[PDB]
């Protein structure tokens, strides 16, 4: 399993079934009109997961029916399996989702029929996905957790490939710029009407040594301080957790992020 | 200008006309059922073209009667400008289209929207838009032109924001790359339920300074080299600066890009 894709689970499933007789017909029944485009924090959500089991056997026939393009995750991945010839033994495939159920429901039937077809997958959740002022900290957090896997699979010598098809856009716009910054082999994308996958171009991109100067003395001063003497050698701790490279927590607010304390140690 | 305003233009207008009554049955008579999503050099294109004046006409109606929601780019930019009270005065907003008739026929409804609103806006068209082997190139472009704006404003001393709600993925994702690098004030997005628009988080960015000192020793020596000096400081220029920062290289000479070389300027030098 030395080659690993990483992926956002959208809403595509939900809406490209609402071509079949079957599906349309028990969505309507359900009053789930738009399901695919709700609010993160929708009564038609809370329906979805107490139909939850009901409506993922559905969606798991439309799937099985038409193939690669029932969703934008499974028809930009297979295009890109076969473009680059992965063998399904050496093969690994990562679904994040959001805290909604409509992600939830689609992610949970990409995952079967991954597993169905040979390959191995693994589910996972930002939990901190709403509007009102989470949002930014969910694409934080999100960012935050595809940039230390990519740096762990890296590290062990694993082929990453960033899937930047499906998703919203904040969520697909993370998941290439963690790829750039973590050195992932390929960032592929296939647009709906694409005949196979195209490659986005990779500009060197890492950290502002400005900021990247202070964090290698962050660690050297046993990291979390006061006012003056945390600003002893010349640490901005609250501009650091401004540009989401510190994490604060509690009263005091002295962090280091997982993913900056890992990225520091590959100057070698 | 004095805050401006840099977005894509996709076929949000297009789709969200449909539901007009008007429109579906005008639309369908031309056999543009999908004309939101074709192939970029798909024969219905040709059809938008011919018939470009009839359907402008057709959407600006839509868009008088529905407002901001009837396109992706109107909802986020408006929402936006309300959000940070900008005085529709000081305004000024940069449209790139794709070259595509369906998405300049957007940019088209759009611009004269905006100007009859009383925005000031501009239209432009990243001529390289194609999916065989030109889609990469044509994003390449997108960003050379969006760092340039951002560069320019800034210097002036003018804020700017970035619309990374609407176009595809790569022309959002890029859009929002540049903002970070060129040091633009924010980058919002607006999702279609939302109810005003959302701040995106903004690590510190830049190009690698192992890559970055290789491109300051090009600049030194004119760009457009082969061999012999092709390594003569340890730029390896068909390998590690195939990575877009350097032009044609494989075929022809080897030229350096017309942004790194003014980026290199903006860095001090
Ligand atoms: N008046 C407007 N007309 C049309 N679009 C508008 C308008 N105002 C704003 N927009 C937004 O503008 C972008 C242009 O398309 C859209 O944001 P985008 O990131 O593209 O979201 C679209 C899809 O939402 C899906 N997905 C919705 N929920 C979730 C969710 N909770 N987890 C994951 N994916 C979700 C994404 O997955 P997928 O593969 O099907 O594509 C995206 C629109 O939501
Ligand atoms: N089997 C699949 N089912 C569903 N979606 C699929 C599938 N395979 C791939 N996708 C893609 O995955 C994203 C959603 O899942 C979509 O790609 P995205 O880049 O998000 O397209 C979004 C919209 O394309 C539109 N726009 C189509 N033409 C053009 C164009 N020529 N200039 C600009 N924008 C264009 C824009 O309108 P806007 O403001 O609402 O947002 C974009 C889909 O094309």
């Amino acid at each position: 399993m030395n080659k690993v894709h990483v992926s956002a689970v959208g809403t595509s499933l939900l809406k490209n079934s609402l071509s079949a007789d079957n599906v349309k017909k028990e969505v309507e029944d359900l009053g789930l009109k738009d399901w695919d485009r709700l609010k993160f924090d929708d009564d038609r959500q809370n329906k979805i997961r107490d139909n939850f089991t009901t409506l993922k056997d559905l969606l798991l026939n439309f799937l099985k029916s038409k193939g690669k393009e029932a969703s934008a995750e499974l028809d930009s991945l297979l295009s890109a399996i076969e473009k680059l010839q992965h063998k399904k033994e050496e093969l690994y495939v990562f679904l994040y989702t959001t805290n909604t159920w409509n992600s939830k429901l689609a992610g949970e039937v990409i995952k079967n029929y991954l597993e169905e077809e040979g390959i191995k997958s693994e589910l996972a959740t930002v939990k901190s996905i709403s509007s009102e002022e989470t949002f930014h900290e969910g694409i934080e957090d999100l960012f935050d957790k595809v940039i230390y896997k990519i740096l762990k699979f890296k590290e062990e010598g694993k082929e990453v490939y960033i899937n930047a098809t499906a998703g919203l856009k904040p969520e697909t716009t993370f998941l290439t710029l963690a790829g750039l910054l973590a050195g992932a082999d390929l960032v592929y994308y296939k647009y709906q009407e694409f005949n196979d996958v195209v490659f986005l171009p990779s500009p060197p991109i890492t950290i502002s040594p400005r900021y990247l100067e202070w964090l290698i003395e962050f660690a050297n001063y046993g990291y979390t301080l006061s006012e003056k003497k945390a600003e002893e050698l010349g640490i901005p701790v609250r501009l650091l957790e401004v540009r989401n490279l510190v994490e604060r927590k509690g009263e005091d607010a002295y962090r280091l992020k997982d993913w900056v304390r890992k990225m520091l140690g590959i100057y070698l």
